[PDB]
């Protein structure tokens, strides 16, 4: 495990900064959180300045695939509900343990895939 570097961290923020949501903050966002934990994910996503309501919109998009999740992993180390990929209610621990297992569940991926769903919507939203 490594933090997303600050290096990346920062790109994430001049690139937000500059195209606020035009269709190029996708691939970036992609491109700068390659291999990312949910916890590395979240951490992008709240070093963005304002945006509050395309914010609602990405939290929305989350909550909706964390749902539909939920609906198709019943329950019974724990496998991951939706809120756990969304890393609201797991700990960075349990992120990688999932990461990391035989097999894996790859967290951090289906995370990020949520996220590119709502900033598509978010594009969207500014078009």
């Amino acid at each position: 495990h490594q933090a997303i570097s600050p290096r990346t961290l920062n790109a994430w923020v001049k690139v937000v900064e500059e195209k606020a949501f035009s269709p190029e903050v996708i691939p970036m966002f992609s491109a700068l959180s390659e291999g990312a934990t949910p916890q590395d994910l979240n951490t992008m996503l709240n070093t963005v300045g304002g945006h509050q309501a395309a914010m609602q919109m990405l939290k929305e998009t989350i909550n909706e695939e964390a749902a539909e999740w939920d609906r198709l992993h019943p329950v019974h180390m724990r496998e991951p509900r939706g809120s756990d990929i969304a890393g609201t209610t797991s700990t960075l621990q349990e992120q990688i343990g999932w990461m990391t297992h035989n097999p894996p569940i790859p967290v951090g991926e289906i995370y990020k895939r949520w996220i590119i769903l709502g900033l598509n919507k978010i594009v969207r939203m500014y078009s």
